Parts: C-alpha cells; sequence; structure tokens
C-alpha cells in the first residue's frame, strides 16, 4: 500500500510496518559484476514501475575480519561461520548489492518536504550493510519530538571489491569505488527523494566509524565541490568516530603491496593484464583471495588493507592537507568520539608485551615515521598502565603491560586527535563536538568503539538523547539545541578556547567539558600527520 513515485515516473510499492513505511532494496546502479568489477558504478537504467520493495537486499561481499595470509584458527573459525548456510540464510551477500533504502514516518506523502538523514554504515571498509542498523528508533523519535525525518541508507562496496588500489587501478582511474557508490546514492536521493516526501535540499549525511570517515571524504570530495546540477548534495554532516583517513595515495607502497598479494592469491600473478584476469575470476576465488589479505581484527589491525586513499582526481591529496588548505564543503558539522575507541583494536596485538616489541610494532605499522618520531610518541604514550585506555582505570585492565598503551595510541591517531585536528582547521561552518564516557567501568573495553550504535538503533540509554534527539534537531534546524536538552551544547571554535567546548555523556546524563586532554599525544601525532600514514 505505501507507494512512491520515482523521478522517471515509475510508481513503486513499499512495506507498511505500522510504525513506519519502508521501501527496501531499490537498485540505484547497474550490478558491478564481471567486467564492471572495481569500476565506477553505472546509474541504473531499467524500469521499476509496478515493483514492490519490501525487504533488504543482500550485502555486498564481506571480508573475514580475521583474514590474513598467515594460517590461524581465528581466520578459519570465522570462515566456517560466514560460509555456513544458516548465516547465509540470515545475512545473504552478493556482488549484485548496490541498493538504497528509504524509511519514512507513517502516513508521509510526497510534498511533505521532510529533512533527510542519509546513513553511511561503517565496518572497517571491509564488512557491513544497511541491514544491521535499524532506523526505527531514529524515525519513531523524530515523530515523537514533532521533528519527523526520512531515513535513507545507501549500500556500497567494501574490501577488495570497493577499495582495491595499486598502479593498475590508478592508471585506469578506478580508485575509491566504494565512495563513488555512496556518491551515486546521494545523487539518486537528490533526484528521487521528493517523491517519498523528502526535501532534497535538506539532506544531512551521517555515519559511524568507516561511515564517519566517509562523511569527511564527502566534504573534501572534488576539492569541496559538493554540487550536483548546481545544487548542494547535502547541507550538513554528522561524524560518529572518524574524520580524516591517514593514508598514502592509491599508488603508494601498501596499496601496491596489498594489490600484488590479492592478485597472486586470485591466481593472476602471471597475467600481463591483471585487472582483466581479476574481472573474469569466479566470485569464490575473489572471496578467498580477499580473505587471504589482512582483515581489521588481524595483527595488522588499523593498518587497513582496504580504505579510502587520495587518487589525485576525486580525493586530490593528503586528507589532512586538504582540511588544512580549506578544500572542503561549507556546511555545519557535529563530530564526536567514544572515550575508549582503541580498546577493540588493541586486542589484535596481545603478543606485543615488551617496550622493545611495542617499538617494533609501531615501526612496522608507520613506515614513514623516523626513530625520533617513534621516540616522541612512546614518550607521549608511556608504558605506565594507569595512563592508557580504558582511560582513568588505574591499574585495572592490564591484560599485558602494553595493551592499554597500544589502545591509547590507535584510538587517538585514528579517531580522537584526528577529530581535534579537524575541528582546529575546519572553518566551513558551525562545529559541535561530543565525547562519550557512558560506559566507564566496563572491564577491558570501557566506552568502546561503536557502542553508540546500540544506543542509536537498538536500546534507549543516556547517550540516546544525543544519538537520536540531538542529531534529529541538527538535521532539522542545523542546531542540536532545539532538541530541548537539559544541558546547552556549546559551539566548538578551537581546542585552546576559553571555556567548555565539549558535550559529554556519562551513565547519568549530560555535562560539558574541554577538549584539552592528552596534548603531548596530539603534538606527537599531529605535528606532521603524514609521518603516520598507512
Ligand atoms: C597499528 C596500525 C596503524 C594504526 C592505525 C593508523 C591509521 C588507521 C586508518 C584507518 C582506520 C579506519 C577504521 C575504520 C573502521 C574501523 C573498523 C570497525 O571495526 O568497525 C566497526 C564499526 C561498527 C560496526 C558497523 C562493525 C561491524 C558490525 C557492526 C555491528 C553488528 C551488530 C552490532 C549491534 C550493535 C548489535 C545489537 C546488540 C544488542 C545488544 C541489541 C553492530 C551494528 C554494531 C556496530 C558495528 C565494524
Ligand atoms: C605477534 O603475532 C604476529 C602474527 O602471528 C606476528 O607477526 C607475524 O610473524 C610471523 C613470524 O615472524 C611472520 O611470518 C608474519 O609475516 C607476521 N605477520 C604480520 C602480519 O606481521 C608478530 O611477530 C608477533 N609479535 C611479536 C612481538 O612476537
Ligand atoms: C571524479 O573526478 C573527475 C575529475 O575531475 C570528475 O570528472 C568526476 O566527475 C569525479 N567523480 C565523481 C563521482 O564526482
Amino acid at each position: 500500500a505505501p507507494t512512491a513515485k520515482l523521478a522517471n515516473g515509475d510508481t513503486i510499492t513499499g512495506l507498511n510496518a505500522i510504525i513506519n513505511e519502508a521501501f527496501l532494496g531499490i537498485p540505484f546502479a547497474e550490478p558491478p559484476v564481471g567486467n564492471l568489477r572495481f569500476k565506477d558504478p553505472v546509474p541504473y537504467s531499467g524500469s521499476l514501475n509496478g515493483q514492490k520493495f519490501t525487504s533488504y537486499g543482500p550485502s555486498c561481499m564481506q571480508q573475514n575480519p580475521e583474514g590474513t595470509f598467515e594460517e590461524n584458527l581465528g581466520k578459519t573459525a570465522l570462515d566456517l561461520v560466514m560460509q555456513s548456510k544458516v548465516f547465509q540464510a540470515v545475512l545473504p551477500q552478493s556482488e549484485d548489492c548496490l541498493t538504497i533504502n528509504v524509511v519514512r514516518p507513517p502516513g508521509t506523502k510526497a510534498g511533505a518536504n521532510l529533512p533527510v538523514m542519509l546513513w553511511i554504515f561503517g565496518g572497517g571498509f571491509e564488512i557491513g550493510s544497511p541491514t544491521i542498523f535499524p532506523p526505527a528508533q531514529m524515525v519513531t523519535k523524530s515523530v515523537l519530538m514533532g521533528k519527523p525525518i526520512i531515513h535513507v541508507a545507501v549500500n556500497y562496496r567494501v574490501a577488495s571489491w570497493g577499495f582495491l588500489a595499486g598502479d593498475d587501478i590508478k592508471a585506469e582511474g578506478s580508485g575509491n569505488a566504494g565512495l563513488k557508490d555512496q556518491r551515486l546514492g546521494m545523487q539518486w536521493v537528490a533526484d528521487n527523494i521528493a517523491g517519498f516526501g523528502g526535501d532534497p535540499s535538506k539532506v544531512t549525511i551521517f555515519g559511524e566509524s568507516a561511515g564517519s570517515m566517509s562523511v569527511l571524504c564527502h566534504l573534501i570530495w572534488n576539492d569541496g565541490d559538493n554540487t550536483y546540477k548546481g545544487k548542494p548534495l547535502f547541507r550538513a554532516g554528522i561524524m560518529q568516530s572518524g574524520a580524516m583517513v591517514p593514508s598514502d595515495p592509491v599508488d603508494g607502497t601498501y596499496g601496491n603491496e596489498i594489490y600484488d598479494l590479492f592478485v597472486s592469491s586470485a591466481g593472476c600473478g602471471s597475467a600481463s593484464d591483471k585487472l582483466a584476469c581479476l574481472r573474469s575470476a569466479s566470485s569464490d576465488t575473489l572471496l578467498d583471495a580477499t580473505n587471504n589479505t589482512p582483515g581489521f581484527l588481524a595483527y595488522s589491525s588499523l593498518r587497513l588493507s582496504y580504505l579510502p586513499r587520495p587518487d589525485g582526481k576525486n580525493i586530490t591529496d593528503d586528507m589532512y592537507k586538504l582540511v588544512r588548505d580549506g578544500k572542503y564543503a561549507s556546511v555545519p558539522v557535529i563530530i564526536g568520539d567514544q572515550n575508549d575507541e582503541g580498546t577493540v583494536f588493541g586486542l589484535s596485538s596481545l603478543n606485543v608485551t615488551t617496550n622493545a616489541q611495542a617499538r617494533a610494532y609501531f615501526k612496522q605499522s608507520f613506515i614513514h615515521a623516523s626513530d625520533a618520531e617513534i621516540d616522541t610518541l612512546m614518550a607521549a604514550y608511556p608504558q605506565d598502565i594507569t595512563q592508557g585506555s580504558p582511560f582513568d582505570t588505574g591499574i585495572f585492565n592490564a591484560i599485558t603491560p602494553q595493551f592499554k598503551r597500544i589502545s591509547a595510541v590507535l584510538g587517538d591517531l585514528a579517531f580522537i586527535h584526528a577529530r581535534r585536528y579537524f575541528l582546529n582547521h575546519f572553518q566551513g561552518g558551525t562545529k559541535y563536538s561530543f565525547l562519550s564516557k557512558q560506559l566507564s567501568g566496563l572491564p577491558i573495553m570501557g566506552t568502546f568503539h561503536a557502542n553508540d550504535i546500540v544506543w542509536q538503533d537498538y536500546l534507549l540509554g543516556s547517550g540516546s538523547v544525543i544519538y537520536n534527539n540531538a542529531f534529529i534537531a541538527f538535521a532539522t534546524d542545523l542546531d542540536p539545541n532545539t532538541a530541548g536538552l537539559l544541558v546547552n551544547w556549546p559551539k566548538y571554535t578551537s581546542s585552546s578556547q576559553s571555556g567548555n567546548n565539549l558535550m559529554m555523556i556519562n551513565a547519568l546524563g549530560l555535562y560539558t567539558g574541554k577538549d584539552n586532554f592528552r596534548t603531548a599525544g596530539y603534538d606527537a601525532l599531529m605535528t606532521n600527520p603524514s609521518s603516520f600514514f598507512v
């Protein structure tokens, strides 16, 4: 019964879920299969008139997080689970996965002109899909606050299929395919969303983790040109854990190293035209090859095999440099973090137990860093177990003498101080920042990376007034304060400003604070960001 009219005039039918109306599995691009593998997506051209969209399509192919070229039980066990029929029955995957999803308040009709919140899932640029991030909580809340919004989730290619790099990809101009899928989805929204009751001039893009870093990539995309048909694609962005990607270009050292290993595992090591050889390999061969390169939970940890990289075309340069140079879209922004971002990633190196070992690991991970730089970093992030993450836990959580130390560095470099760097240089619009400590006390993990997904999509907690209410107010009014919070959210200007510039969250509620913690670490990492690029 719920129906919507697309830009071409097609009339589609959806699912009435009582609490909302969903249109799930709408294709937005041609299947990037066979000879279209690794290439920019192609707009869908067929007709959908008369078709019904009542269920989530399959996720793009997924890389085993324990994947690696070494043989280990974690990799194997994980393969057994993902490849099992029950798992494949619950969470199906396919290379034919470029679909978009629209969920709206009950009774919405075209012409409602409601703000749109476009969700970009995260998953290490290696796993994930819109299916595991239910929008009901966000949609119900916007109705209750009398500020209804339309939730749009776009699917995009992950791992090798969406982020293969190296000299061949570069030469062909096929870099950052997965970000191009997201960019096409945004154009699909600009063209079609009105028919669903949405206002295309009121789009706020938001994502968590790799999805958050994706949001930043969209601000600096095409050197800050976010227009399509002369109009902005989005008017605001929200970043939940992640800003700049600390990465070398598509044709750099590790981009080629991973590419060579992928090609060899694919059995294309002898082809003179390896891309052509990859494009005709079976789906299982490419899957096995991908799982033979390191996954995000493997020892390599955040030194990712697949991630966005400057390609000289769409991401014209070092992302830190682009933000420093003013090459971004001029939109207001909300960016925040979870107190203990690094704890899950610190679990990947529990065999690093001595200071010498920790030094070697950092050396191995940051190939452009000098001894002197590695020295300043290890001085700024001491072995002292009270200093590490989970933060403020004293002598607790010391699985090994380096765990808390390694966790602190990874979380700061990848998420926390990267956020500070962004806020100190971004002058494109009003900035608001938050820091959550909602789970202080949770053994080992603390206020871990991605716990915000639980409070935003699954359960109500103290953080939910931020993750739902505050975000919906921002999408609607460009000010999180219209949410009617008990604590005013102060604008952020710089980390060295006078008073409180951070909205904080604890188990009891909100309070404000300052973004002035671990400044030695910030200087050790952000003085010359590129020294720590992967
Ligand atoms: C030492 C090496 C060099 C150091 C590093 C240097 C540079 C770093 C460069 C890049 C870093 C980029 C990292 C990007 C992303 C990190 C990877 C990541 O895990 O994300 C995760 C981000 C969140 C995300 C999307 C992931 C997987 C599945 C998701 C879950 C499935 C289920 C669960 C629900 C909450 C379950 C319901 C629960 C109940 C109780 C109701 C979900 C949705 C929580 C959120 C999860 C991946
Ligand atoms: C911790 O374990 C990792 C993973 O097993 C070790 O790294 C591997 O070590 C073997 C043997 O030296 C090498 O063949 C692999 O190439 C390494 N893999 C990677 C991804 O680096 C690591 O040496 C161990 N760390 C310590 C301090 O002992
Ligand atoms: C990427 O950059 C090229 C070169 O400027 C441009 O022609 C192309 O449209 C861009 N792609 C996207 C998806 O914006």
